[PDB]
This record gives structure tokens, sequence and C-alpha cells, in this order.
């Protein structure tokens, strides 16, 4: 009972694979997972099937609202998806071990790219709320102190030892999401930045906002980076953006206070915005 | 993974205290390292052990009595932990903060929290009280959090913030108050940043701690009041700095918890006339 | 419940009995040798070899480039105890068993440990090859929560709250410093801070730059926990890195950290390290 490795074997990714691909006709090549009050990005799928998360093998459950617990297979601007209308999070109890479980699934089904969604907290000034942020770069706050969902025996059946995650964000795809922006008729740019890990449940004080900050963060969420880690692990290419959702509080005098329920209400204002730059960015996507 | 409480642990503890005494606080202490001389106060006390007290974790660090103390203070009627629980004791911090959840189900509506604490800030002196105005959560950052795994509403909110953490009032209210102590030292207000020990810091490890902008350094108090702002209640925080962390590697001082028991003991007096002030400060129910 | 050594006071006396009943050799000095060093051991005379799994409570390495072999003999004419190989928390390793060695090396004797890793250079200064003496480290994991001294304290050990701000010995910082100029190059020793961080992935360009300037010069994922244990119990302490590689700083360059080149570079710094490991030896101080 001493080592601390995956509870999950490889035989266990399979049997889950193997019952997606018994299930649905679908082949996805891009898994995308859907951030908090996100999950509005499945709406424009087509010939879509749906899977609660309950039906699927293996497969943990969303307890934080509104994560819809539900997997989703469909078409989306040409291309084969299938979108995670949900995640799970650390602070719900589970091991990284078990909220990257999907990801490897994916690889397995055949994906070959993994798209990441999230809330975020904005930390740069000049950001604001509904800006949509591309994820250059993250710092793994959990991944420094032993956190880290690779911990434990490392499989070479996907992937190695010691992956290097210094290119983990597709710098090909980032080129591409911004001259793609002006595509879009926006009045705000697409927003560039780093995106810092935290676990929560609980919302950052002032001081450590300011930390924050001076560790060189744009925004911050408690999700995300594991997930990227996995992924970049068994060789998906990973694009990331944040939704900002709130400025998280950087004074003693606000009065203002950060709230699940303006998070959530940050969501449903932008998924409609978020939806077609995701659509735009499919074929945008390397084909396999 | 999960709180290994249930709700009715924390029940039964809180119905078990509830009809062992006939003593109903509103506030409640906890007495950090050498701080446990502030029960001394208390009239009609209470005392309880620890080990009494279904569920209680016990404590293990010199200067921490394992007792539980009710007994009204300058006349507000409070209960006192004489000695507290830390991460390096190997406690999970479900257990370090298991008494706050059950001082509310109580009735307690304020907390104030307590410890020693190593300076940071080259402006403070041993002795010095440092009034806790904000925290870092270095290790909540990493997942160390009393609130990891499911939420229970009858507590709090799923993610509550912990921006308004330290009382603005009570903390300008001691501000101002300061002036009955008859003191020449300024009276301390700054950040406590929580680092999970037992080893003391490098004088690498200060550094980062000074420039990640803290004013003192421990190991407690931090998961505590976390859960108090879950559940509501009014918090209040101070430090008393009970020595200055090392900070250059020409100096042949060290960190040791003797210095810091024996600061503890000399600041006996203040701390006492300062936690009574503190009591007439407290808002009524 | 409750977060704990799974070691008792007499299991790290069951293992260092049982070196000391199959070896002659009684140490004055440990070495634990990091990735792609195990070459430290090859100027050891009248060599004595046991396999990890061979040595009762000894975790095993799983990395490559850590023999995973204890072994015991002279160098530069002093007793010592080579690790060939460590084991790391990202193995899944508990710090508690991580550090297992360095209580039983002194319940054996020894009263000085000397750790060496390899680390990522995060000080521009530093070339590829340099050897950075450890003058202080920053234990990240330790900040929340990691830390092989969590749980009930053993009295027997040490302290239930150590100091570790004079962890690495000056004196043989010094007598290592002035010593360099022999068998030294036009390139100066290096000194500076050890970061530890987990792993087992690499640094993004953004964690880089935190832990620059969070003020350290170097980044491993070891080392640490070991130093820790070694001054509960009152071990004088050593340590340096071989700067393996730099960390990528910017984000167009295309160079990744990569464990091949971490041992790489090793190999190519063997001769170099053989020669300040027994310069070193002559810094130590006799009982
Ligand atoms: N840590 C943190 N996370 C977020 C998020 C992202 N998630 C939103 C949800 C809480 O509303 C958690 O799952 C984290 C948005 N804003 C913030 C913030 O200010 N802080
Ligand atoms: N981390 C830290 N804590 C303290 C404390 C606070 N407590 C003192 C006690 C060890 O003496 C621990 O439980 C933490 C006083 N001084 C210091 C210091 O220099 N460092
Ligand atoms: N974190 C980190 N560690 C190392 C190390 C030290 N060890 C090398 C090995 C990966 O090859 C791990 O055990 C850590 C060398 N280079 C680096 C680096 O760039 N980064």
């Amino acid at each position: 009972p001493t080592l601390m490795e995956n509870g999950y074997t490889y035989e266990d990714y399979k049997n889950t694979a193997e019952w997606l691909l018994s299930h649905t006709k679908h082949r996805p090549q891009v898994a995308i997972i859907c951030g908090s009050g996100l999950g509005g990005l499945t709406d424009k799928l087509t010939q879509a099937q749906i899977f609660d998360y309950s039906e699927i093998p293996n497969f943990p459950r969303s307890t934080v609202p509104g994560h819809a617990g539900r997997l989703v297979f469909g078409f989306l601007n040409g291309r084969a998806c299938v979108m995670m209308q949900g995640r799970f999070h650390m602070y719900e109890g589970y091991p990284l071990w078990k909220v990257t479980f999907p990801v490897r699934v994916f690889h397995l089904l055949g994906v070959d790219t993994l798209v990441v969604t999230n809330a975020a907290g904005g930390l740069n000034p000049k950001f604001e709320v509904g800006d949509i942020m591309l994820i250059r770069d993250h710092i793994n706050l959990p991944g420094f102190s032993g956190q880290n969902p690779l911990r434990g025996p490392n499989d070479e059946r996907f992937g190695d030892r010691f992956p290097a995650m210094s290119d983990a964000y597709d710098r090909t795809m980032r080129q591409r999401a911004l001259s793609t922006w002006k595509q879009m008729g926006e009045q705000r740019e697409l927003q560039e930045g780093t995106y810092v890990m935290v676990a929560g449940p609980s919302f950052e004080t002032v001081a450590e906002c300011r930390v924050l900050q001076k560790l060189g963060a744009d925004a911050v969420g408690m999700s995300t980076v594991p997930e990227v880690i996995v992924a970049r692990h068994c060789g998906l290419r990973v694009f990331g953006f944040s939704l900002i959702t709130n400025k998280v509080i950087m004074d003693y005098e606000s009065l203002e206070k950060a709230n699940h329920e303006e998070v959530l209400a940050a969501g449903k204002q932008a998924a409609q915005k978020l939806e077609q730059f995701v659509s735009i960015l499919m074929a945008s996507i390397p084909l396999p």
C-alpha cells in the first residue's frame, strides 16, 4: 500500500475505449473539454450522440454545477469530435490520475488533438470579463509539490518517464487562432497569457492574488493543467483557452467577492462567441 | 480524497459538550505555541482534556496542553483550545480543523486564532503582536485544503471566498484600542504565510517568503480560518513574533522551539491584556 | 489516518546491523549518486557491492542511470559508502522511503553525507557540465506538506523542529572552493541555490521564470529530502549539482529537456567529477 501510482491499469483505459467504440459509430479526431458553464460548446455538433458519464465504465462523475457530466460525439465544422460536457477537479476529492482518466482513453480512441477550455479568474489588470484568453503556457503549482498525474510507475505504451512540457501549447495553432480572430468581427482582441493552476476549492485571498500576479500568471483556475500534462505525455497536440469570468480581487477596498454564480453567468453570456471561435478553429486543426 | 468525518460526528461532539457543560460560548479562541497561558483569566472556568471529548485529535507538540477550557473572559462567553493541531504532526487538515465546525455547531459565532510566527518583515521585533490582515495558503495552492472532497451545504458553499477573511472592523477596532496597552511598540499588521514544516526555513526560503509579500511565517492557522469562514464565523487573527527568521549566511543564530516557547512566556502578560481588550471589541449576537 | 513514517526505529536498526554484519567496512562518509553519476564509484578501492534488493527494507531504483547498488570502499583513503543511484518522489515513493538510507548511514557511524545530483541550469551564467556547489536550497514540496519528517517525531533521531539555515557546511564549501585552483580549469566552480521540484515532467518556460525569480540557480527533483533528514540526525552535509542541461527559457527555442541528454552530460563529465570528489574527500574532517 506504500507506492502512490495510478489506480488505473492500461487494460482499464482499454476497456473503456473499447466500450465507447462498441457503442458509437463516431470516430473522433478532436477531443474537447468544456470548463465551468461552457457546457454550451456542444450545441453546434451535428449527428450527435450523448452518453452520461454514469454509463461509461470507469468514468468519474461531475459534482460541480454546471458541469453536465455527459460525453457527446458529433461533427463540428468538418471534423469528428468528442466533447466532455463537464470535467473533474482535484478539489472534488479526485486524485489527478482520476481527473485525467478520459484523456488517455481519447488517445486509445484515436484522438490526436485535445482542446481544453475552462473558466478562469482574471489576474492580468487589462483583461475584462468575457475576454477569451489563449493559453500560451501554464504554471503547475500543485505539480511542484508532488501533485502530478504522472507520479508513480510510468507506462511507455502511453509515454516517457520524463516528458517535456515546454512545448505544451501548440505554437502553430496559436498563430492560426490569432489571425483567425481578425476573421471574427470582434471589438476586444483575442487575449494571450499564462494560466496558473491552484487547487481550490476556496478562492484566492488578496495577498494570494498578488503572489500569482508576481509569479507572472495572467489567469488562475483549478483545472486543466493535469489534463494537458497527460495529453502531451501520450503525444496529443494541445490547444487551450480560458474564459475570463471575473477579475480576482486585488485590493482590500473592494467589497466584490469571487463566486460560482457569477462565473457560471459569465459563461452563459459568452458561450455563443465561444462556440463560433471553436467552430472556425476546427478547420485549422491538422488532419491525422 | 475526502473528509473522514460524517456530519453526525461533528454533531455527536457538540452535543457531548453541550451536555457536559452549562457554558454556552459565543467566541472560540485557539491558543498557539506558548499562548496556552491565555486560559488563565477565564472565570468560572471548566476544563476538559482533549482525550475526554469524542473525536478530538491530540496535541502532541510541547507548548500545547491538550485541553478545552470554557469560561468567561472579560465578561464574554468563550471556549478556548489550550493547544492546537498541525499538519506536520501527521494530521490531515480535516482533523486539524475539526473543532472549528464543532464550535459553530455549539453556537459560537466568532473565532480568534493565535499563533507564534517567525518574523519576515525586518521591521518586526521578537515580542511584537502582528494582526493577521491576510494570509498566503502555500499548501492550499497544491491541494492541501480542509474543504477538499464533497462539500456539505449544512456547513457552507462549495466555493467560498477568502478575500474578506479577517474582519476589518475588529482589526481597526483593535488598532485604535492599542494605546490602552501602555506600550512603546506599535501594533503590527501584515501577511501570514502558512508553510507546512515541521522543519524551519532556509535563508533561501526566507527570501522567497519575503518577496512573496508575507510578513510572518507559521505552520498553522490558515486551515482553521478557511473552515471557519466556510461556515460564516467572524474571524480575527494574530501572531506573536517569537523569532526573526534567518536571512543571511553569516549569522550563527538558528530557529528553535525553545526560543519560541521562551518568547511566548516573556509576553504572556502583554497577550492576556491584549486579548482582554479584544473581548470588549466583539459584537454581541 | 495519520501520515507517518512506515519505518520503526528497529527497522533502521535491522538494516544497519545487517550491513555491519555483512561488510568489514566502517564508512565515515556517505555519497548519494544521482542521475548518470553512478561512475563515481569507480575510484573506490577494496570495494564491496550490495544490490539494494539484498538489503532489508531498501527501496529499489526504477529510473535509468540509477544502478541500485550500495558500494563500500575507500576513496582518496577515506572510508565511504556510496548509493549507486537514489530514489525520487515521482517514482511513487513517500519521502520517508526516499530518505530511509540516510538514517541507516547514521546508525552505521557515518557522520558526513555528500549529496550529488543532476540539475537543470536556471542561472544564465552556468554552462552544461558545470559543477554548482549547493550553498542552499528551496524546498517547494516541503512548503505544502511534503517533508520526510512529517508525522510523529523519533527523538532518538533528532528534534521535533530542526533548523535548516545552516544545512550546507560552510567550511567544506570554502575548502572545496580554494582547493579548486588545482586540477581546476579555465572554468570556475559554481555555487548557488538548488530548488527542488517534484516532477516527473520538466519545467515549462513560465515555471522556469518563477523558479528564476524565486532566487533559485538550479532545479532538480530530489536531494532536499535527503538533506533534511541528514540534518535531523546531525550529519555534516555537503551538496553539489552537475548542470546537465539549460532549462528552456523562451518560446521559439526548439530544444526540450530530455533524460537522455541528462545522462550524456554525466558521462561527458566523469573525469572532472572523479577529480572533484576526491579533492572533496581531502576537505572532510576526521572524527
Ligand atoms: N481559483 C480560481 N478559479 C477560478 C475559475 C475557474 N473555476 C470556476 C470554479 C469556481 O467558480 C472552479 O472550478 C474554478 C474562475 N474564476 C476563478 C478564480 O478567481 N479563482
Ligand atoms: N515556519 C515557522 N514557524 C514558526 C513559528 C510558529 N510555530 C512554532 C512551532 C515550532 O517552534 C511550529 O508549530 C510553528 C514560530 N517561529 C517560526 C519560524 O521561524 N518558522
Ligand atoms: N526539474 C528538473 N530536474 C532536472 C534534473 C535532475 N533529474 C534528472 C531526471 C530526469 O532526467 C530527474 O530525476 C531529475 C536534470 N535536469 C533537470 C531539469 O531540467 N529539470
